[PDB]
DNA sequence: CCGACAGGCGCATCAG
DNA sequence: CTGATGCGCC
DNA sequence: GTCGG
């Protein structure tokens, strides 16, 4: 399918083993940023010579493009692949709620499969069993057909509590993408901004709730729920897949920023964060601050549009569509 | 010789 | 009960 | 694991 297909899936796989396995956060981001600078890499990689040149690609990560493209393989994730306990910790990993540290504990406790997981159910927390419950589904894509029935139901039954809420379907639906992982909802409200809950977040909630559009909370609080839905299925077929949903309450007068990182990719903003930094500024879903000699944040720019963002860190402003891999 | 590595919400655990 | 720290996730 | 350096 992809240009570097075979080295930026051996990077990708060696990248979830350093996350799920050897909890190595940065070993791990660092694998990604290779994967991602190699994916857009618009030449053929002829040897790992021609890889360390990009950005983000070292001397060990140029040795294992050598191995991969001499042997088609590669020893170390053999080892890995083969291995049962590195196998089931990164398993469990998948399961929403349950991360490289508690699935290390499960393993250790003879729990190694799904099997296992619904055997001893009492052992797990609230968040982790709705995750085991859909676990099939969460593994499916949403495609876009189903995302624009989800957002007519929220855009809908949003304006019915108040008609100056104003919703946006972020994540990668925005960035026009074929299919989804989940529902990405950034919310505003007049009475929420960065100068002065009311209960805003928990009656949009509550009224999703109410029409079942919303099915389980995983975990909610003022500003950010988390949970989720599912659409309403026809007579005589089967119900659609339970989907992943995410509710975010950002201050209405903030509202760029925060369509920003919820627009993504992932590794889109850990680069422009990332690119942030070395300009001197700091980037988070509120606010772009100036950092001062001791790296501490002063007082937020201006930001009026998304480009105003792209403008402080000298970069060329690219659409929703072109912030993907 | 290290350090930094994006940044923060919700939930949980520990020491006091 | 705080405050510090860590987990899982976005 | 890479860059900074
Ligand atoms: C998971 C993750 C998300 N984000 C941001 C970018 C995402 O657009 C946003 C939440 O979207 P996600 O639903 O986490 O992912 P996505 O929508 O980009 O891709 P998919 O279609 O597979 O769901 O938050 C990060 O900056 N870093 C991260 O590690
Ligand atoms: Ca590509
Ligand atoms: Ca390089
Ligand atoms: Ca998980
Ligand atoms: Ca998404
Ligand atoms: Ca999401
Ligand atoms: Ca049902
Ligand atoms: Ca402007």
């Amino acid at each position: 399918e992809t240009l570097n297909g075979g080295i930026t899936d051996m990077l990708t796989e060696l990248a979830n083993f350093e996350k799920n396995v050897s909890q190595a956060i940065h070993k791990y981001n660092a694998y990604r940023k290779a994967a991602s600078v190699i994916a857009k890499y618009p030449h053929k990689i002829k040897s790992g010579a021609e890889a360390k040149k990009l950005p983000g690609v070292g001397t060990k990560i140029a040795e294992k493009i050598d191995e991969f493209l001499a042997t088609g393989k590669l020893r170390k994730l053999e080892k890995i692949r083969q291995d049962d306990t590195s196998s089931s910790i990164n398993f469990l990993t998948r399961v929403s709620g349950i991360g490289p540290s508690a699935a290390r504990k499960f393993v250790d406790e003879g729990i190694k499969t799904l099997e296992d997981l619904r055997k001893n159910e009492d052992k797990l927390n609230h968040h982790q069993r709705i995750g085991l419950k859909y676990f099939g589904d969460f593994e499916k894509r949403i495609p876009r057909e189903e995302m624009l029935q989800m957002q007519d139901i929220v855009l809908n039954e949003v304006k019915k509590v108040d008609s100056e809420y104003i919703a946006t379907v972020c994540g990668s639906f925005r960035r026009g993408a074929e299919s989804s992982g989940d529902m990405d909802v950034l919310l505003t409200h007049p009475s929420f901004t960065s100068e002065s809950q009311p209960k805003l977040l928990h009656q949009v909630v509550e009224q999703l709730q109410k029409v079942h559009f919303i099915t389980d909370t995983l975990s909610k609080g003022e500003t950010k729920f988390m949970g989720v839905c599912q659409l309403p299925s026809k007579n005589d077929e089967k119900e659609y897949p339970h989907r992943r949903i995410d509710i975010r309450l950002i201050p209405k007068d903030q509202y760029y920023c925060g369509v920003l990182y919820f627009t993504g990719s992932d590794i889109f903003n850990k680069n422009m964060r990332a690119h942030a930094l070395e300009k001197g500024f700091t980037i988070n879903e509120y606010t772009i601050r100036p950092l001062g000699v001791t790296g501490v944040a002063g007082e937020p720019l201006p930001v009026d549009s998304e480009k105003d963002i792209f403008d402080y860190i000298q970069w060329k402003y690219r659409e929703p569509k072109d912030r993907s891999e």
